[PDB]
């Protein structure tokens, strides 16, 4: 009757039907009955990485004993649970919790053999002290109480593996993860357990989508349980769904209900400067009350003539989670990637030829037929200064994240003595920084969708090449902790300035001559930069005044620019060594200075206009 | 269980995860005959335990393989070149080489204390050096990815 107290009954909670159908795994319920069936020593302890299916065995075992399939050695035998942590509860006293824990053990003694003690996080049996959880020796290895353990792999090894005078007393089993096939499986049969708790249905091909696409983008898990929540998670919010009114028609009104209260109470600031801004906001709000009304339309035109979970819930949540998009191209992001190198050419003026291979690599990409075992694409593009080569990869990274500081960028030149490689890997274990990992690690662990970016690759130590020969073709390297990293997702790219001026082969016998041919083999297209001719320039031009103009717009404060002045500012744009960078120059030498000197001298003010015109040599406002 | 579900799946994308399923449960289904008839056979014309049943206990234990070559396995290990040869194509000097230190073990015949086998492979660049170990990890364990492999 002590037994009462501090445990439940395992067998009991299994013969009113209150456990999960447990499936497969044959071989290691065998084992743990033939191990549970002898005659002394007889306790197994089941071990492996969590998530595995560890408890599920246990369960199992149970519900095979309440159906009757065991041998006679185990048929009509109860399991009891017991629980270390009720027993503690109140033994403030010098005796009262060995009193407890001799009055359990008697009592289990007592009866013979119909009872099989089941010991979940047996780790904790170490403690219970202040001599505790060591009364118990005795009476384990004569094989009076069946103890039927479960701790993970590493807890092991750091509470019990300390004791051998214990861990004698105990048989490993070592439960292995499922692999595709079989959690399919596993899947097939506790799906009907979630198709009632949700008012829902769930399609079997979305059951094995669940189970291959989990198994490419969620590497930090194991299985089952890393393939059951994108099922579980896809079921509420179908039924959230079907609730309320669909996804994206209700965040279209929840933005609306909240510009409609910014836009109310700015209209009463009696200010000139905020006239500019109420009459730009007042805009959007005109434009999202179109396709807000519009979507209610749509949805009635589907609601007069999307009601079980398919293949397409659970990309969008393995998307949400862990950030990478794995959809379906849903008809707003195709138009969008069709016409991507008009949207990177608003940034980058000509090199055509690698515009269209950093934008070539993301279609066949998205549309699901790269590798899907290697970076996503990493090429190295190389040429002469100022050219556009770190202009690009944050053209790039822009059109992506819409943010240019979104992207993990480790300038190269600050590693020219090989030791500073520890820098970017973590220090090994038992050194001065070592409770830190690595810091290009650290930083792909948490967002998996970044575009990594080596500038200026050919100033370093040629070891730190010999570091990044395994990322590349793999997409993977491994810290300090033991912790393995996936880069199967992002774009490596490595900027250079080797050759400087060789046509095609003074530039491509420089590369063959500093790296090596197995690591050369791993790149994808080596891109060739080219000089800026005198009629691409005449583009950066215009590109250099908006962004200027943009810059002053913090005083209203605008400028008239003449075509003379337009082309006199790019035919002195000169020296096709420097490439681009003297413009940048000139355009301020030329109007900022003067510019500047106006405006703090009053005889300028905010609102007004300046107009720039040639004057026989200079510029004049 | 699995079949008599599955069939009511109002889908076409299913309807080729149907066409296997059922091949597959009948050629085990005729397996399973099989061998309950190999049971009347040894019924009608074990009782100790006898000296490989400790084997078997210390397979399932630490997971090495120390049985006897039931007769099945032997098949695999005199087919191991022409189904790594599915995988990797010519250095046959090298398959010879590799696969021959593994029979080598399952006959009892190498030294017990030393590795099952360990050499070097070098040679130029993209020639097949790392997709052998990966596909001769694959033909022991079913699975690319459980090999410990650490990058020097
Ligand atoms: N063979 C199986 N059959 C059915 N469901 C399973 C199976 N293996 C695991 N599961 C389910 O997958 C999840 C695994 O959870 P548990 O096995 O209880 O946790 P665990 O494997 O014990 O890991 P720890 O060490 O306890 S944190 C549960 O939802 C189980 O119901
Ligand atoms: N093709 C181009 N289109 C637009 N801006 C350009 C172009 N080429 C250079 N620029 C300008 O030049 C600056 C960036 O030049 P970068 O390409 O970053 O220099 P780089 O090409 O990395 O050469 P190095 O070797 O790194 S100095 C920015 O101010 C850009 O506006
Ligand atoms: N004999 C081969 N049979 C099949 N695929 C091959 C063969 N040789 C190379 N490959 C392909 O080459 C890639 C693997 O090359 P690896 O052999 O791994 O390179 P490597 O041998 O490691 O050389 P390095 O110096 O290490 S880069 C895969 O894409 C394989 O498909």
């Amino acid at each position: 009757q002590a037994l009462q107290k501090y445990s439940t009954d395992l067998t009991a909670r299994a013969r009113e039907g209150k456990l999960d159908p447990v499936i497969g795994r044959d071989n290691e319920i065998r084992r743990v009955v033939q191990v549970l069936s002898r005659r002394t020593k007889n306790n197994p302890v089941l071990i492996g990485e969590p998530g595995v299916g560890k408890t599920a065995i246990v369960e199992g075992l149970a519900q095979r004993i309440v159906a009757g399939d065991v041998p006679e050695s185990l048929r009509d035998k109860t399991i009891v649970a017991l629980d270390l942590g009720s027993m503690v509860a109140g033994s403030k006293y010098r005796g009262e919790f060995e009193e407890r824990l001799k009055a359990v053990l008697d009592d289990i003694k007592n009866s013979a053999g119909q009872i099989i003690t089941f010991i979940d996080e047996l780790h904790t049996i170490v403690g219970a002290g202040a001599d505790a959880g060591n009364m118990i020796k005795p009476m384990l290895a004569r094989g009076e109480l069946r103890l039927v353990g479960a701790t993970t792999l590493d807890e092991y090894r750091k509470h019990i593996e300390k004791d051998a005078a214990l861990e004698r007393r105990f048989q490993q089993v070592y439960v292995g993860e499922p692999s595709v096939e079989d959690t399919i499986g596993i899947l097939r049969g506790l799906k009907d357990r979630y198709e009632v708790h949700h008012g829902v249905r769930i399609t079997d091909s979305a059951l094995v989508a669940a189970a291959t696409l989990s198994d490419r983008y969620i590497t930090a898990r194991f299985l089952p349980d890393k393939a059951i929540d994108l099922v579980d998670e896809a079921a509420s919010r179908l039924r959230m769904e079907i609730d309320s009114r669909p996804v994206e028609i209700d965040e279209v009104e929840r933005l609306v209900r909240r510009l409609e209260i910014e836009e109310m109470a700015l209209s009463k600031e009696e200010d000139e400067a905020s006239a500019e801004r109420l009459a730009k906001l007042r805009s959007e709000l005109a434009d999202q009350k179109e396709k807000l009304a519009e979507l209610t339309t749509r949805w009635q035109n589907e609601k007069n003539a999307k009601e079980e979970v398919g293949p397409d819930d659970i990309a969008d949540v393995v998307s949400a989670w862990t950030g990478i998009p794995a959809g379906r191209l849903l008809e707003g992001e195709t138009a969008k990637l069709l016409r991507m190198e008009d949207e990177l050419g608003k940034r980058v003026i000509g090199q055509k030829a690698a515009v269209t291979a950093v934008s070539d690599a993301v279609r066949r990409s998205r549309a699901g037929v790269s590798d899907p075992n290697r970076p996503t694409g990493a090429f190295m593009f190389l040429g002469p200064t100022g050219v556009g080569k770190t202009e690009l990869a944050k053209a790039l990274a822009d059109f992506l994240f819409d943010d240019e500081r979104a992207m993990v960028r480790i300038d190269m030149s600050e590693y020219g003595e090989k030791h500073t490689v520890a820098r970017l890997i973590g220090a090994p274990p038992g050194y001065v920084g070592y409770e830190a990992g690595g810091q290009l690690t650290e930083a792909v662990r948490r967002r998996p969708y970044t575009v990594v970016l080596f500038d200026e690759i050919e100033k370093a130590h040629p070891d730190v090449f010999d570091v990044l020969l395994q990322v590349l073709d793999e997409g993977r390297l491994t810290d300090g902790h033991g912790r393995t990293v996936d880069f199967r997702n992002t774009i490596l790219i490595l900027t250079s300035n080797l050759g400087s001026g060789g046509s095609a082969e003074q530039v491509l016998a420089a590369v063959r001559a500093t790296f090596k041919p197995e690591f050369i083999n791993r790149l994808d297209d080596v891109l060739i930069f080219e000089g800026l001719n005198p009629e691409e320039l005449v583009r950066i031009v215009d590109i250099q005044l908006a962004q200027l103009g943009k810059r002053l717009a913090q005083r209203r404060l605008q400028l008239q620019v003449s075509l003379p002045a337009k082309r006199w500012l790019a035919q002195r744009g000169f020296d096709p060594v420097y490439g681009a960078r003297p413009l940048r120059r000139l355009v301020q030498q030329a109007i900022g200075d003067q510019l500047a000197k106006m405006l703090l001298a009053g005889q300028v003010h905010d609102g007004d206009t300046v107009p720039v015109n040639v004057s026989p040599d200079a510029d004049s406002l």
